[PDB]
């Protein structure tokens, strides 16, 4: 059965980027790994808040994070992104840790 939720192996992790960095810029990959066999260890990354205009999105398959906006400092300083890591088991098995990211001036 689903044994293993997935583990995260680069995250946490606080991220410094410039402010002015446009969007559509993938500022990281994340990698969540599950022991499991089959769809009990395949994995799918989401953003914990699931908040429709987020300055940043992950894709679900790749773990992928990129901007969607212009990043300044003046606007947001720092984010606390939530990644959700999930696996495709029967009772789903997930794991949460943060992306941080620092706005530099
Ligand atoms: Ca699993």
């Amino acid at each position: 059965l689903n044994d293993n939720d997935p583990t995260f192996r680069n995250l946490p992790f606080v991220a410094e980027i410039l402010e002015g960095t446009p969007a559509g810029v993938s500022v990281y990959q994340v990698v969540a790994i599950d022991l499991d066999e089959g769809l009990n260890g395949l994995v799918s990354y989401r953003m914990q808040v699931g908040m429709p205009r987020m300055d940043f999105v992950i894709n679900s398959t790749s773990g992928v994070v990129t901007t969607t906006a212009e990043l300044d400092r003046e606007r947001i300083a720092e984010y606390q992104l939530r990644v959700v890591a999930s696996d495709a088991g029967t009772p789903t098995k997930s794991s949460t840790s943060t992306l941080t990211v620092r706005v530099l001036d």
